């Protein structure tokens, strides 16, 4: 039996009384079921006769509105007090825990029948129920603050208000919700024929249903595990120099015993060529120019060069295989247009809130006297137009709108997009001139805790959601905050996203035409308030083509010195001048011809090779000239033979040595063109063919016109073993004495023992910020970005077509929370989020599959399907005769299983954010999931957008890649797929530019090793016999490039593809200093090997040393007027540490080994 019923007259305003009626319960109306099912679901079962009507519940839901405004966070905490009020409104047990003390009469103006108001009663309640409620609801965090939600509802300090006094305060009429006081009796036992309410409860740790998730420990920190820390650092410093400083000690012992050991076919085939070349040098010169000019006229047909940024991965590589999934499926990745704002002039600020005292410091840049000027600049940038094809272009035609056909507010991720980018909304001062209750400070403080919630709970009714319909995040907007709270902000971030659409080409430069005006405006700007830095994602590329056009003058003068040196260095007033200039025209045309061939073939000429190859072909091609003509000058003419037979003899002498040096490295490059890195793949083709066609040109063109020079010097008019043989005959023998031969082997094995030591500390990855001019705005940006932001580039985890999404497991593989499996996708993203320094992934996954379930949840009151045609009624329409989507049934409260799931899905995808509902799907998930029509319906690819931490250096990017791929493959195998039909590969903007660095250490051990293996093989073909003649070459070519790895560390040079092409250069140029001494050693008619080497030194070695000084003096001219930094950091020190380290181990070290293990016939 119940105590009262109905609604008696007014106490004051809207607050009414109840009417006394101590009889049987009343069968509820049919239309009242929709309220009682939502409010008191623990009563609607079996018989429906309770002691309430619809009007009590109608006013009662209005009475407890503010508890729903505060206690919407944890549903279980609200559920406990909801159980209390249900029992107070219409329990059938009201005769058991209620005793009415005061009763008043009442007169009705309408019906005139004398009724009875309910004045005052006693509520017998369980004490343990209050304790359970308090223990479950003590730690509920209030919105826009770090205090308790009870504090606003206790009417006092939150820490001192107990369960008991708070329930008294809730029952009190002073607060302004309850009509009159309800006197409680806090007991746990039957006292004098009463049965107090001890109805069952559930604490905030425990859920009431499956769909109701356990209240996450931001508001109930009773039972959640601590922030875990499984970074185990592995152990370095094991093999430092234990096998370096104690391996050379055996060298200083084996080489020390020698200190104590004292105690006792082709000439016939080149002479015959050289004969014909000298007999008729009229036609053979004509057959050179025609063949060149024919093969060097195809360049003008193509001459194409590739300068996008993505030229650093092969189009069949895995990176671009992943990237080219985004042309058909869900479009491109959007560019950014970042613009960082900060103010050093403005000082700190302190805010003091009104009702409670919890002062909060605001940083410099977010004060109103700055924010007006920030908004001025903000609105000024959207008033920027450019011209394409002589038509105007504005921002709205290029920037994306996440929901486009409804409205076309362009997207801006400014902080002022919390304030909807307006002036009048800023200064909503609520209150009198004396004090202010609510301002932009508290609104800003509320709008950072929940960026999706439209209607703010403050005095204001300002939407927090962005102007473009999408939630502006606190991640992408603020900078230099102390990692949790955003009130200490010191840098504003402005972002203008814009489309790409790769399959189109006519509307990309359309956008770049705007972006140049964007830069042109932001550069030409003056402001004493604040300092700015900016970045367009075209401007990462523009600075390369700006900076690269600043070292044309430095280097043409570098080649001029090499052009002048060839004149001076031939002879001993009748020196060889003209043929030096002719010899330049050979190599300068040879390299042009080699580019002209492959131009017609169709391979694009990169910016790497264009300056690297004219060093190579010159530095190799001229060393043919310096050896040949000096070998001619060191020969004397015989008694009975003319110049023809002389040149044939000396050609047959020298040329078979030279043929090896040409044909070895040439073939070494074309058998080192099998790597797939497209900077080194495109180099070796040119590097091989240029020197190939060069060597085929000196044998044709150069030697034929030497006779003309001898004819010219026979006439003794213009257009003797004296120069170095005096020097080398004095310099040579002191090396090969017993006095110095242990020293120069001990030092130059010591440097190998030094170079083998620090190979562990070989530096990997190019630094991004060491490729810019120092005076640029970009270097200022790369200083800023590493200093302020906490959320770098986004990453997408794309799951391909093939997965179910209908059956339970279909959900459970991608499911997240609400009583679900702990090995799912978004769960594993969420587990890796806290371990940001371990695995470089910043923050929450923010998926659609969980939000969709909240949208299709029966208590949403969001979606309404039409009664007759199944058309989607809008959430903000009057709703006259269209019905709920999911029938409000306990079996129906679960997530959908059949095709109704995918039947309801497109209506979610076509929903704008309405105030009565949540955000919907079409705001931020319109491009998220692909729909496919056929076999009913089907769903395509899904991606879960999350953000990486701030990344600054080369180590960070590759560290992010490895662990992103680890996470993907970890969940792939755990997900339990049949075959390799679909993966969960990650994607970002930069996973093409840093895939090659993942496998740089593998392919170089292939590439240089195979090139080195080519030097082993072809010399066996060229030298015929003598294995030990080729092994000693292979050893010295190995030992020079390990010292090249040594000098990488010694200066601090990275191991990028830009350095790898100039590293494989060493394999091609070091053989030049090795063959011309080895052939000279293997054929020499002396018995004893000691004096045999001096022949090889004095006859060939001097002319080799004469051919290093041009590149030696071509080095000094680079640094003497060095302008750029990228050219100075790789392409200076590599050449210097290649010439001065190759020539050292070539013509000083090697003869000493030839005096030790010198073979003979
Ligand atoms: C976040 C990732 C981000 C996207 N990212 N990461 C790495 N990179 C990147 C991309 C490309 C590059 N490159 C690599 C090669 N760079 C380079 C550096 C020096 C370098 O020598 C300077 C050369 C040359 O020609 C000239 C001038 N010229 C004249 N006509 C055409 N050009 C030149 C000079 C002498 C002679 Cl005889 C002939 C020439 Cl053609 O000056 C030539 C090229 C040029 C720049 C770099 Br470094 C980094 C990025 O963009
Ligand atoms: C970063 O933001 C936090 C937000 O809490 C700042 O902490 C607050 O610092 C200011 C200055 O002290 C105050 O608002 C407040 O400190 C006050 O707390 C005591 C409590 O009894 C009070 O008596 C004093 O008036 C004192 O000023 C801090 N707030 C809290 C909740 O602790 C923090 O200082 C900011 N960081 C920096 C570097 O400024
Ligand atoms: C985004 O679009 C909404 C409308 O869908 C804009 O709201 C109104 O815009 C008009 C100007 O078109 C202005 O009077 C106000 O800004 C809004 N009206 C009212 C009554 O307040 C909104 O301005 C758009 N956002 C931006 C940044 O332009
Ligand atoms: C900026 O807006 C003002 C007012 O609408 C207008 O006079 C001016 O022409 C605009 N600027 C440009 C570059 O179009
Ligand atoms: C360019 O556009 C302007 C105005 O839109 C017009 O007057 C002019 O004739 C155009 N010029 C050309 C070459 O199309
Ligand atoms: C926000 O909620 C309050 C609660 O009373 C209401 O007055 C106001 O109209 C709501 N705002 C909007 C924009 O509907
Ligand atoms: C910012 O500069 C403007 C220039 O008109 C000036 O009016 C304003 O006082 C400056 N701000 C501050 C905080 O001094
Ligand atoms: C997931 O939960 C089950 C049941 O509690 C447990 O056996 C399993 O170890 C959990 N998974 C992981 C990865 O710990
Ligand atoms: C992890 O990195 C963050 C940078 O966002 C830093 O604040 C924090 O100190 C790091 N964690 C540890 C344990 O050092
Ligand atoms: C809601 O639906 C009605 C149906 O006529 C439509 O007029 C209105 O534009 C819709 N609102 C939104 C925000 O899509
Ligand atoms: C919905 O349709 C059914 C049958 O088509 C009908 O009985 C019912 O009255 C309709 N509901 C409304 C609100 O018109």
């Amino acid at each position: 039996s119940c105590v009262w019923y109905g609604e008696c007259g007014i106490a004051y305003g809207d607050k009414r009384y109840n009417c006394e009626y101590s009889g049987p319960p009343k069968p509820l109306p049919k239309d009242g079921y929709d309220l009682v099912q939502e409010l008191c679901p623990g009563f609607f079962f079996g018989n429906v006769s309770l002691c309430c009507d619809v009007r009590q519940l109608q006013t009662l839901k209005d009475n407890l509105q503010l508890p729903l405004q505060f206690l919407s966070r944890c549903p279980s905490c609200f559920y406990n007090l909801l159980n209390l009020f249900c029992e107070l409104t219409c329990s059938p047990r009201q005769s058991q825990f209620l005793n009415v003390t005061a009763t008043e009469d009442y007169v009705d103006p309408v019906t005139n029948q004398t009724k009875t108001n309910v004045k005052e009663l006693q509520y017998y309640v369980g004490q343990s129920f209050a304790n359970a409620m308090y223990n479950a609801c003590r730690d509920v965090e209030a919105p826009s603050s770090n205090d308790k939600a009870l504090g606003l509802l206790c009417g006092k300090d939150a820490d001192a208000c107990n369960a008991t006094n708070w329930i008294e305060y809730m029952f009190n009429k002073d607060n302004g919700q309850a009509p009159f006081t309800i006197t409680p009796v806090f007991s746990d036992f039957p006292v004098h024929g009463m049965e107090p309410m001890n109805n069952a409860t559930k604490g905030c740790d425990e859920s009431v249903d499956e769909v109701t998730a356990p209240c996450s420990c931001q508001d109930c920190s009773i039972v959640c595990g601590p922030k875990p820390q499984p970074p185990p650092p592995p152990a370095p410093w094991t093999i430092l120099g234990l096998d370096a400083m104690y391996v050379i000690m055996w060298i200083t012992y084996m080489a020390f015993l020698l200190v104590f050991f004292g105690a006792f076919c082709l000439r016939r085939l080149f002479t015959r060529w050289g004969s014909f070349c000298v007999r008729n040098p009229g036609c053979v010169i004509f057959f050179s120019l025609v063949f060149i000019t024919a093969c060097s006229s195809g360049l003008v047909f193509v001459r194409v060069t590739t300068n996008p940024v993505d030229l650093w991965s092969a189009p069949s590589s895995q990176a671009r295989l992943e990237k080219e999934y985004f042309d058909q499926h869900f479009g491109p990745f959007f560019r950014t247009e970042q613009l960082i704002i900060r103010a050093p002039l403005t000082d700190k600020h302190i805010y003091q809130p009104y009702p409670s005292g919890a002062d909060v410091p605001f940083g410099p840049p977010l004060d109103i006297q700055i924010l007006h000027q920030v908004l001025d600049l903000q609105i000024a940038i959207e008033n920027i137009t450019a011209s394409y094809d002589n038509e105007t272009v504005t921002l709205q035609d290029i920037c994306l709108a996440p929901l486009s056909p409804y409205n076309t507010n362009c997207t801006i991720l400014s902080v002022l997009n919390y304030f909807q980018n307006s002036h009048s909304v800023l200064d909503h001062k609520k209150g009198d001139d004396f004090f202010v209750y609510a301002d932009y400070h508290t609104h800003f403080l509320y709008c950072v805790r929940a960026p999706a919630s439209l209607n703010d709970t403050s005095l204001l009714h300002d939407p927090c959601l962005g102007t473009f319909g999408g939630p502006v995040f606190p991640w992408l907007v603020l900078g230099g905050y102390d990692d949790q709270n955003y009130n200490n902000a010191t840098a504003l971030v402005i972002t203008f996203p814009v489309n790409n659409y790769y399959n189109d080409t006519e509307k990309l430069q359309r956008a770049q035409a705007w972006e140049k005006e964007f830069i042109n405006f932001v550069k030409n700007y003056k402001n004493p308030n604040l300092t700015i830095s900016f970045t367009a994602e075209r401007s990462i590329e523009d600075e390369l083509n700006r900076e690269s056009d600043s070292d044309v003058f430095t280097v043409v003068i570098s080649y001029a010195i090499m052009f002048l040196y060839i004149s001076l260095a031939l002879g001993h007033v009748d020196s060889k001048v003209s043929l030096g200039i002719a010899g330049i025209l050979i190599v300068l045309s040879s390299v042009a011809c080699s580019l002209g061939v492959f131009s017609y073939i169709g391979l694009p000429l990169t910016l790497i090779v264009i300056e690297v190859i004219p060093f190579l072909v010159l530095a190799v091609g001229v060393d043919n000239i310096f050896i040949l003509v000096q070998a001619y000058q060191r020969d004397e003419r015989l008694q009975g033979e003319t110049l023809d037979q002389q040149l044939g003899r000396v050609l047959g002498e020298v040329a078979p040595s030279m043929f090896l040096s040409s044909f070895s490295e040439t073939v070494a490059f074309f058998l080192g063109a099998l790597s797939v890195m497209p900077a080194v793949h495109t180099f070796s083709l040119f590097a091989g063919l240029a020197v190939f066609i060069d060597f085929l040109l000196q044998i044709t063109c150069f030697v034929s016109l030497l006779g003309l020079d001898i004819k010219r010097q026979e006439k003794n008019r213009l257009d003797e073993s004296c120069l170095f043989r005096f020097f080398k005959n004095s310099y040579s023998p002191l090396l090969l004495k017993d006095w110095m031969r242990p020293i120069v082997i001990a030092i130059f094995v010591g440097v190998l023992s030094f170079s083998i030591a620090v190979l562990n500390k070989v530096d990997i990855g190019l630094d991004q910020s060491l490729s810019m001019p120092d005076d640029s705005y970009m270097v200022d940006y790369f200083k800023s970005i590493s200093q302020y932001l906490h959320a770098g580039p986004p990453v997408y985890f794309v799951l391909e077509e093939g997965h179910d999404y209908t059956s339970s497991k279909g959900q459970n593989m991608v499911c997240g929370g609400m009583g679900c499996n702990n090995d799912s996708l978004v769960q594993q993203i969420f587990n890796a989020a806290q371990l940001d320094n371990y695995t470089r992934i910043g923050f929450a996954p923010s998926s659609w599959i969980d939000d969709y379930f909240d949208w299709v949840k029966p208590q949403s009151s969001c979606c309404r399907v039409d009664n007759i045609t199944d058309q989607f009624c809008n959430a903000s329409v009057v709703d006259p005769a269209c019905v709920r989507c999911r029938p409000l049934t306990p079996e129906g409260k679960q997530r959908p299983q059949g095709g109704d799931f995918m039947r309801f899905l497109p209506m979610f995808l076509s929903d704008n954010p309405n105030p009565k509902c949540g955000k919907g799907g079409h705001a931020a998930y319109s491009s998220a999931v692909n729909i496919l029509l056929g076999h009913g319906t089907r769903v395509g690819a899904t991606y879960f957008m999350t953000y990486h931490t701030v990344l600054q250096t080369s180590a960070d990017f590759i560290d992010a890649l490895k662990k992103a791929r680890l996470i993907a493959s970890n969940v792939t195998e755990t997900m339990g797929i049949n075959g390799s039909a679909y993966r969960v590969f990650p994607y970002s903007v930069f996973y093409v530019f840093y895939e090659q660095y993942l496998t740089i250490i593998d392919d170089t051990i292939f590439n240089l090793g195979v090139s080195l293996g080519a030097i082993f093989l072809v010399t066996m073909v060229l030298l015929g016999c003598e294995l030990w003649s080729a092994v000693i070459m292979c050893a010295t070519i190995a030992m020079v490039l390990v010292n090249m790895f040594g000098v990488m560390w010694l200066w601090g040079i990275s191991l990028n593809a830009v350095s790898l092409v100039n590293l494989v250069m060493s394999c091609g140029i070091s053989v030049e200093f090795c063959s011309h001494i080895t052939r000279a050693f293997t054929v020499s008619m002396k018995g004893s090997r000691v004096e045999r080497a001096e022949e090889a030194l004095a006859h060939m070695g001097s002319s080799v040393f004469s051919g290093i000084t041009l590149t030696k003096f071509g080095g000094i001219v680079v640094l003497a007027f060095a302008k750029s930094q990228i050219f100075q950091i790789f392409y200076f020190r590599m050449y210097l540490a290649m010439v001065l380290l190759g020539a050292t181990h070539g013509l000083i070290f090697l003869p000493v080994l030839l005096s030790y293990i010198g073979p003979s016939v």
